[PDB]
């Protein structure tokens, strides 16, 4: 289940038999699995951004270009929201709060 398309072929990658070729690296990376181990891959052939990138919302972005996720809702990155008295700006996948406090 990947609800995707691959009309234009980039390159054909053939599944090995005795697995003595192992592509040439380890499992792929995603904004979620970047640090979360992937379960042994089963000849899952697919197309996507070249190596060194991660998958997000079917949109190809790099770990740096990965935005901040807000409870199912995704607000444009580099922007800010108000949570009570303290406010912060979405930068680097984590909340970057200004520095001041209301306590």
């Amino acid at each position: 289940g990947a609800m995707g398309s691959c009309r234009p072929p980039m390159v054909k990658l053939v599944c090995p038999a005795d697995n003595l070729r192992a592509e040439g690296l380890e499992c792929t990376k995603t904004c979620q699995n970047y640090d979360l181990e992937c379960m042994s891959m089963g000849c899952v052939s697919g197309c996507l951004c070249p190596p060194g990138m991660v998958r997000h919302e079917n949109r190809c972005v790099a770990l740096e270009r990965c935005p901040c996720f807000h409870q199912g809702k995704e607000y444009a990155p580099g922007e800010t929201v108000k949570i009570g008295c303290n406010t912060c700006v979405c930068r680097d996948r984590k909340w970057n709060c200004t520095d001041h406090v209301c306590d």
